[PDB]
């Protein structure tokens, strides 16, 4: 499929480590499955992929808020 954001790159199946900063705290969200644009790096995650990703995101946010 063509990337729905940059309209030139192709979407490919992959696993990526995703940097994230929340309330000034920096982390890398490891091993996130999804489709990724080879050109602009836009991600497309289906329901199951989104659930896994957001579990990581929310665990990180919770830890930051409690610290
Ligand atoms: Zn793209």
């Amino acid at each position: 499929m063509k990337c729905p954001v940059c309209h030139q790159g192709e979407m490919v199946s992959g696993i990526k480590d995703i940097p994230y900063t929340f309330r000034g705290r920096k982390t890398v969200l490891k091993g996130i499955h999804g489709l990724y644009c080879v050109h602009c790096e836009e991600s497309i995650m289906n329901k199951e992929e989104s659930d896994a990703f957001m579990a990581q995101v929310k665990a990180f946010r919770a830890s930051v808020n409690a610290e």
